[PDB]
């Protein structure tokens, strides 16, 4: 009879699709995280997996067409399906955050403070793996300074071969681009590295089965999101 | 009209999940933006349908009836269910949906090799005992074995126990039926609940008998319908 709508559900939107593995990662990560007896006791979450958004990097450091106008689509489009609450599992994508977060009726979460937030605060110095445009854009570079962090960045031979993991995960092959990426992890704690953002979405992803022989924390930005929107949705009454 | 793909899901959360990975790992692109375009309703609160179909509990299906038109208010031209379960319901929906509906019991079937006829079936407690699989398996010339009751709790045990998180546990559960069914002359088991797949995860070469995941077949069968049209 009575159905409760999804926003009085406190429905939490995923604006997704940069890229799709990412995505499917983040969806895996609030069933991990979440606590539940059941199905039933899971978090409400509508996704929006529409890759056709595009390039973040092609657009931010080339010039090319830009993701903007997508975003706010699919951005609407979750609102009007009922999300209270968007998050978007590309860290990239953020450079659009402000912008996005004047349109939203939403509640937005931002990946960038989810992730810093989740670092020990005795880690001073922190590796950070992510896409060119994240880098070049500093998307993290502000918040660091905040909170007194100096970050570690891959010499540019080394960023290269990072970007090159990044996009063949993208691509499909997981072997390959922990054959690229692993190297770097080494070279990054090498360099003193007391703890190793991932900064890119897709980095969890290849790091996956292999963090027990990495010798530093890895601090996975989607997982980071997900306890950060899990902690809102439990922040209402009916929820707790 | 860019044929987009919503997945009615969140039974359970964890199947949902995995297939979105799989439209992932079935698609062929060459980035990002040649991936399949998809929607996807992960409200779990959808009551437990076994429950319904078995002990009386509450309908499921007043619920997937309204997720199903949100889907399609965000613009599904195509709706997928990754629950076997759900699809008792299965005609119901496909009456009152304007977008396409692709069945994951048919898709599943088509995915068995001809030659085996003699087929395990893993699946819910409502899935065997509405006959889902069962009229459909006939008129292929299939014969569904499925575990003696003592067996059949312990696969309904696993599979609640995945929905509960537990994986480990579920497979130490999981595993001596799939064993029993090889014993009693399977050539091929229909992991028939969305979540043996997940349970099954890493121990398929391990296993003697090929195993037919549902999930994995709803993908292709949706990926085949996305390619179909002029501009795809
Ligand atoms: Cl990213
Ligand atoms: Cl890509
Ligand atoms: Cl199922």
């Amino acid at each position: 009879l009575y159905f409760q709508s999804n926003a009085m559900k406190h429905t939490i939107g995923i604006l997704g699709g940069m890229g799709p593995a990412a995505t499917a990662d983040m969806l895996e990560k609030f069933v991990e995280l979440r606590h539940a007896s059941c199905d039933q006791q899971h978090i409400p979450l509508i996704v929006s997996s529409i890759p056709d958004i595009p390039d973040r990097t092609a657009c931010l450091l080339s010039g090319g067409p830009s993701p903007y106008r997508y975003l706010e689509r699919y951005l609407h489009m979750l609102e009007d399906a009922g999300a209270e609450c968007i998050v978007i599992p590309c860290n990239t994508a953020h450079y659009w955050f402000d912008d996005l977060q004047n349109v939203a009726k939403a509640r937005m979460i931002s990946i960038l403070d989810a992730t810093l937030g989740d670092i020990p605060p005795s880690a001073r110095h922190v590796g950070l793996l992510a896409t060119n445009a994240t880098l070049a854009t500093g998307l993290y570079q502000k918040k660091a300074l905040a909170r007194g962090l100096t970050l570690i960045q891959p010499e540019d031979a080394g960023q290269a071969l990072v970007m090159q993991a990044i996009y063949t995960l993208k691509r499909g092959d997981k072997t390959a681009a922990q054959a690229l990426l692993l190297p770097q992890i080494d070279s990054l704690i090498a360099r003193g590295a007391q703890a190793i953002i991932m900064g890119c979405t897709e980095i969890p992803l290849i790091v996956a089965g292999h963090e027990r022989a990495i010798a530093c924390p890895m601090i996975d930005s989607t997982a980071s999101l997900v306890r950060a929107a899990i902690r809102w949705y439990e922040s209402w009454p009916d929820t707790r």
